């Protein structure tokens, strides 16, 4: 006997395993058309437009069958099944909640409910801070704020700019016989904001280093990092309580291989009080090998722990752990699955794997088409 929240699990898992991306639940002929009116911008409309259209559904046709499911995706899924859509654009916009140093927070809220009468579904964002660390200098002309990297500063005759991740521009205050003054105390090599000044161009970087530190309360160098959901569904009677955490990782494994792999089965058995432990190190920790552990054990495809952050992919800058958390009505989400189910059940094929390539081929076919339309051919 189990739970209706426990088969909520159950059906979810077993349902991805065999049928991957038809899980959102998107007709071929919609996704299709958005896979198109994405290609669009990329198509030079002087060039040759059979040959790019046959470029670009040749591209999106590759990742179909690759890992690029983005891990926020995976998290949505996840959300939309188990809220239903109404319920899930309410989670969407509660706010996130930062993980205490040992996550007392979290286990607080855990042992304040009851495991008998109670789904839980946790959603996980984890940030690493990136500050800039180069610093451009160049001509008012050639620096066109729209086109220029982000995340930099740029030092001009008149202005000192910075851009952050979203291409905000930020003027750092100088005015333009302070910067004139700093443009012309540089040489003509980008410029590091990391590294006793003796050159009269090492007092400068730093100066600009200082000016803009008095100001970091103006940005958030904080971006997005990885996303994850975690499901904790009613025990009967004394069963002890069992969590299952769910994700993609975009250019590794899909929600799919992960379950697949069995790894949500896999760190189940850690429990959800270790778990929460090791998520507040991670985010806590200051030594890099510790937080490149743990972020690969948690966080890897199955059976690459071992280098998913080993030597460049190292976890070489401070991380943070937000959580937002809200109850589930188990018969909710079996009916979202079963809709899902039944539309998954009208594609033709005999074995799920059959239904995707369907699935596959309609949606190619629809973003051909729709590519040719919108382009005229």
């Amino acid at each position: 006997l189990e739970s209706p929240g426990f088969m909520v699990h159950k059906k979810l898992k077993s349902m991805s395993q065999s049928y991957g991306v038809m899980m959102t639940g998107v007709p071929a002929e919609v996704l299709g058309q958005m896979q198109a009116e994405r290609s669009i911008p990329s198509i030079n409309k002087t060039g040759n437009l059979k040959q790019q259209i046959a470029k670009e559904v040749s591209k999106v046709c590759h990742m179909m069958t690759e890992p690029t499911q983005s891990c926020g995706q995976a998290s949505n899924d996840v959300c939309e099944l188990l809220l239903g859509k109404i319920e899930a654009e309410k989670f969407h916009f509660t706010k996130y909640e930062a993980l205490s140093a040992d996550g007392d927070n979290l286990k607080n809220v855990l042992e304040n409910t009851a495991p008998s009468s109670t789904n839980l579904l946790i959603r996980f964002e984890i940030d690493r801070e990136d500050p800039p660390i180069v610093l451009v200098k160049t001509k008012n002309e050639n620096f066109n704020p729209e086109t220029a990297v982000k995340n930099k500063i740029y030092l001009l005759e008149n202005k000192l700019y910075f851009i952050d991740k979203m291409g905000n521009l930020f003027n750092l205050g100088p005015g333009k016989k302070k910067c004139t003054q700093l443009f012309n105390a540089i040489g003509d090599s980008e410029y590091s904001l990391c590294d006793e000044p003796e050159k009269p161009e090492d007092f400068a970087i730093s100066e600009i280093v200082d000016i803009f530190n008095e100001q970091k309360e103006r940005f958030d160098f904080w971006i997005g990092s990885h996303s994850f959901t975690i499901y904790i569904p009613q025990t009967l009677g004394e069963s002890p309580r069992q969590f299952y955490p769910y994700q993609a990782y975009f250019g590794s494994h899909t929600l799919q291989d992960w379950f697949v792999s069995d790894k949500d089965e896999y760190l189940s058995r850690i429990g959800i009080d270790k778990y929460i432990e090791k998520l507040a190190v991670l985010g806590k920790t200051t030594n890099t090998k510790e937080r490149s552990d743990i972020y690969a054990e948690f966080f890897s495809k199955r059976g690459r722990e071992a280098f998913f952050c080993a030597h460049l992919n190292e976890k070489r800058q401070p991380l943070r752990v937000k959580f937002k958390i809200t109850e589930i009505n188990p018969e909710l989400a079996l009916k979202n699955l079963q809709e899902t189910q039944e539309f998954i059940d009208t594609h033709p094929g005999e074995n799920p794997s059959d239904k995707v390539e369907n699935y596959r081929n309609r949606a190619k076919l629809a973003m051909t088409e729709h590519l040719e339309s919108l382009l005229d051919i």
